[PDB]
């Protein structure tokens, strides 16, 4: 499988049992999806990126799938405007940046 | 050459006649150089990541050199915490997301 980057690289993922589109995102540490209910244990977390901070919830050892791909993970749960799978989830899946 | 995601893909880039460290980035759709002397015409423009936006000057028609490979395209020049070649540049040296 090989992606190109004319368009924004959008998959499939499958976390809490729902479905949401993401965005494979060599330039994130971390993956970080919209607000939603995940049940389970969490802790509090800042992130940052080109416009300053978030406030996230930490979630461990979540399960979810990345374009059919089965991952186990941190998830962070804030207000990003779009759901990105960072390295640590991309690092289980597989992908290289080839160029 | 192929990149692993185990660290961040940071790359030696050529700007202005400068070389700096860059993160090679899908999930940016645009490429952001921190604040630096750039010759050339600009314009402000606002651009935006998770955090909100920053006002940055975008340079049309800009030559960068990217691991090796010239590309020619618009960068963003603004208070960015790190140095972002994005989608526009990236399809220019031919990189994919393989997987
Ligand atoms: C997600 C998080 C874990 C916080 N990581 C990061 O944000 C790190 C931080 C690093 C240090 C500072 C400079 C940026 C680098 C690269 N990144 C990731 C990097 O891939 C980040 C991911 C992202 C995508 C979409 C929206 C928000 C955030 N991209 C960006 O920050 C790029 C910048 C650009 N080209 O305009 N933003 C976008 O391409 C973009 C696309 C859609 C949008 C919709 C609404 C609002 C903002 C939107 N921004
Ligand atoms: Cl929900």
């Amino acid at each position: 499988p090989q992606i190109t980057l004319w368009k924004r690289p959008l998959v499939t993922i499958k976390i809490g049992g729902q479905l949401k589109e993401a965005l494979l995102d060599t330039g994130a540490d971390d993956t970080v999806i919209e607000e939603m209910s995940l049940p389970g244990r969490w802790k509090p977390k800042m992130i940052g990126g080109i416009g300053g901070f978030i406030k996230v919830r930490q979630y461990d050892q979540i399960i979810i799938e990345i374009a059919g791909h089965k991952a186990i993970g941190t998830v962070l749960v804030g207000p990003t405007p779009v759901n990105i799978i960072g390295r640590n989830l991309l690092t289980q899946i597989g992908a290289t940046l080839n160029f």
